[PDB]
């Protein structure tokens, strides 16, 4: 499972690119029902949304859930994986992202990468974020808005709470990058740049919306954290690397 | 400037229609030299936002700015509303809003139940038409429609829960065009306005124009002019560009 040249030059160029279609209806169904289940474990990986009713973010299903593990090692993910970053992988994180209906306009904008550089010693943006949508996200419930082309910035020179940027410093960036929102049906997948700018636009709409993102990382650039590290459901810590599963999902108890 | 058939239709069965590049750029253009200029003039009919910094809102500056009287009695509007409502029209209201950069909102409503039960509308036989000033995108906040929702017609004399259940029959649609553009809509359609993540205002222009014979029957003291318009007398059709005009 390949990118193709012109996927590859989008992805360069743009940062992210969009493969709808990439698992089929029944494939998201499994997934989905993994993700209900999983979603009762109570556990810090489970971030519940502040009124405490929902849950706004889950970390590592992966290890709990065998259709997320069939995931997170599917050819059709490690494949365009592999083109991009031509090395042996393994999981830096795991997360499905929940945003619940009518859940209003946060400011969300951020890189990845330099979090992952300050906060937990990932030594450089050798990885790709890889996005399942296992809702179908559209322009009202809270699609994944980038700042197009806006990675090959790069990242500055130089306590995760703390980062941030400002109204003004996001106007500056959409000047030479402007925001797109891939959106399309449930089972489409898009690769996005570590370094990119992105940001969330609120769910207008009366149905939650769940976004899977698995991150890997070259087995060669495994974080190096100078203090105590974050957790391994947070951080991924097993550098082995991974090996690939050809076929469909299935479930899997 | 008569609407197309399937327009018409449109219009009937979801409660919208859009008409991309009605008024050119250079139209545009003095349209916008006029809102920048009746922005600044002091008044109850400006409605500024909570720091003062900027304006949220103009009601009635057809009556203070030559262009958008030119705008109000356009032939490119009123062909279209008189078409739909087959009557003599005036303008019910006149107003400019502003959604400022990075600025939820929860504006789920609909404007008839207000009109009839604040200001004595007797029936909806008016037709809104929105203009837009600037660009409206996905990411400026534009108006968005439960497509439909106007054939539920108005309760003699809303939630979450009411909103879940009107989606399901009425799904979100929301007209993005570039400035110039027009939109018509129904009284009695459900809309809101999404958030506007983007770093720069939208301003979008909305005429309400009434039938004659529709006037508001208020019971109680009537809102003031700006807002809600007293004088029926059937508005003249301009046809041609707009123009700058002192």
């Amino acid at each position: 499972m390949q990118l193709t040249a012109d996927q590859v030059e989008k992805y360069k160029s743009d940062g992210y690119v969009l493969l709808e279609g990439a698992f089929s209806p029944e494939e998201v169904h499994v997934m989905r029902q993994a993700l209900k289940k999983d979603q009762e474990v109570q556990g810090p990986h489970r971030i519940l949304e502040e009124d405490g009713r929902t849950v706004r973010a889950l970390y590592a299903s992966h290890t709990r859930q065998s259709v997320f593990d069939q995931l997170s090692r599917s050819d059709r993910l490690l494949g365009p994986a592999t083109q991009l970053l031509e090395c042996d992988l393994y999981i830096h994180q795991f997360k499905i992202n929940t945003k619940r209906a009518f859940g209003g306009d946060s400011w969300a904008w951020h890189q990845d990468f330099i979090v992952w550089r300050d906060t937990d010693g990932l030594p450089a943006p050798r990885a790709v974020n890889v996005g399942v949508f296992l809702s179908d996200v559209t322009e009202f419930n809270g699609p994944v808005v980038f700042l197009s082309g806006s990675h090959q910035r790069g990242t500055v020179e130089r306590d995760p709470d703390d980062y941030s940027m400002t109204p003004a410093e996001l106007s500056q960036m959409v000047e030479k990058h402007p925001m797109v929102s891939p959106k399309a049906a449930s089972g489409s997948v898009m690769l996005f740049h570590p370094e990119i700018i992105h940001g969330s636009a609120p769910n207008i709409s009366p149905f939650a919306r769940d976004l899977l993102i698995i991150t890997y990382n070259d087995v060669a650039n495994a974080p190096k954290p100078a203090g105590e590290p974050r957790p391994e459901y947070v951080i991924g810590r097993d550098t082995t690397p991974l090996v690939s599963r050809s076929g469909p999902l299935h479930e899997a108890a």
